């Protein structure tokens, strides 16, 4: 039994993880099969960050002003290209620990492991979710830029994150590994609004199953609601609308406890009501939303990527 | 910036990871060098864990009784012993992934990765902290029985901890990579009493710390203490007696913030007398204990075992 936070292995993600030198800026770098994947601003400085012009930028750049160490290897650059916010470093020789990968991009509410790293060296590892407002609240310090977020799928690695840069309000964003940027930013030293972030509905609920198959059971309540009222009340406190696709999603949590998800809404609802009153959920005083339904069926059942 | 309960990476450690059978009972080992680490319980049953006699059980056990599956691999056993929990079983092959490595007994109130293993299969990997009552509150399942736990020191893994049985209370307690359990705890399915629980002081100063790094300042308060009365305070809510050794261990977090650690128990006594009032502190409203200073520290400074 027990619940935690808990992260995908990295040991099929260390193997890629690079050190990607231009100039005075360092960063790390995905190295997959013969290509280097990093953010584009590694050709920046920090007075180029204000207003870049990455195409006149890149165009000053050579081959060989690209410098990509591999632990104590270094690989050469026989090519460069821009795909949107990422750069393609074309290198001579193919990772030997290439894992099975696929690049995906991941909707808001969907969870990630991120491998933190700095100067291409793998510092930790922690789960972390797209939040609605397609920010991310991870561990970022200078030098991590092009940290990656990845699931894992038995043998296959998705990654879905490239970590560019830190808000002025001190949450990150990041691109997809086809350089894309999640939500409405870009790469470049300004003010950069990030939407108001609500929780997310789906992850409370799966989050509160988790709890009844260890035990936690006081929130359990005697009503119920319908999915609109329960809606209205979910708008007041900033939480996502809960539409049927989400309630069929819990649907394997709701036949394994015996607990309807509408059921289960009207728990929610009163705690958001009424909150916790000294009490305590899975060790916590308040509603975890980064573990989607799959996440709590996967530590409920032992699912085993190797 | 940014702050997060973040794993050791664990390439090195998914590597040594192999499956281990005996009768029916499967579990997860340990494969160093050309040795198999196990907890000694893969000998028993269901109805042997009541009153097992380990020393005629394993008589009755053979070489040949204990089939080691080591990915696709499966190795030969040319020898077995029993080091007082724990099983070595003597393969033939030495692990060609072997990293360097040691044997490691913590302190209670260090922390830990968990690397959790199912059928010798890597399912995910979290920090935990042993609790001042030698116990850990991690999340282990049937069949995650001998996952360890291990720090990570530049390229050198510290082997600490060992799982071996979950608790009636739903805890989980284990032993070192020597087989000697961690506080008073057998091997056995029997009721077994963890003493009172409390919390790492040291380990809430260093997250309060970490907080005052990352912004969130309202706790600071305008007075002070000393180390006795604030001790006293301690008591009365079920935490650990700060000594001088504590205080100086915090010196180096103390210098960066400029906050003096008695400082900062006057903080902690208001948060414990006076509660949080609605806030929150690194976006939680429980006073986290599972940092320790050097774990503030690595996080700050960007540490890179890779």
């Amino acid at each position: 039994s027990g619940f935690r936070k808990m992260a995908f292995p990295s040991g099929k993600v260390e193997g890629c993880m690079v050190q990607v030198t231009c100039g005075t800026t360092t960063l790390n770098g995905l190295w997959l099969d013969d290509v280097v994947y990093c953010p584009r601003h590694v050709i920046c400085t920090s007075e180029d960050m204000l207003n870049p012009n990455y195409e006149d930028l890149l165009i000053r750049k050579s081959n060989h002003n690209f410098l990509v160490q591999a632990g104590n290897v270094q690989l050469r650059v026989i090519g460069h290209s821009m795909q949107n916010c990422v750069l393609k470093l074309k290198v001579d020789t193919a990772n030997p620990k290439t894992p099975k990968y696929k690049f995906v991009r991941i909707q808001p509410g969907q969870t990630f492991s991120v491998l933190a790293c700095y100067n291409g060296s793998p510092s930790g590892v922690y789960q972390c979710a797209m939040r609605p407002n397609f920010t991310i609240k991870g561990s970022f310090l200078n030098g991590s830029c092009g940290s990656v977020g990845f699931n894992i799928d038995y043998d296959c690695v998705s990654f879905c994150y490239m970590h560019h840069m830190e808000l002025p309000t001190g949450v990150h964003a990041g691109t997809d590994l086809e350089g894309n940027f999640y939500g409405p930013f870009v790469d470049r030293q300004t003010a950069q609004a990030a939407g108001t972030d609500t929780t997310i509905t789906v992850n409370v609920l799966a989050w509160l199953y988790a709890a009844v198959i260890n035990g936690d059971r006081w929130f359990l309540n005697r009503f119920t609601t319908t999915l609109n009222d329960f809606n209205l009340v979910a708008m007041k406190y900033n939480y996502e609308p809960l539409t049927q696709d989400h309630v069929d999603i819990l649907g394997p949590l709701s036949a394994q406890t015996g607990i309807a998800v509408l059921d289960m809404c009207a728990s929610l609802k009163e705690l958001l009501q009424n909150g916790m009153n000294g009490r305590t959920i899975l060790g916590g005083a308040l509603l975890e939303d980064e573990f989607t339904p799959f996440d709590v069926v996967r530590q409920c059942s032992g699912v085993t990527f190797q």
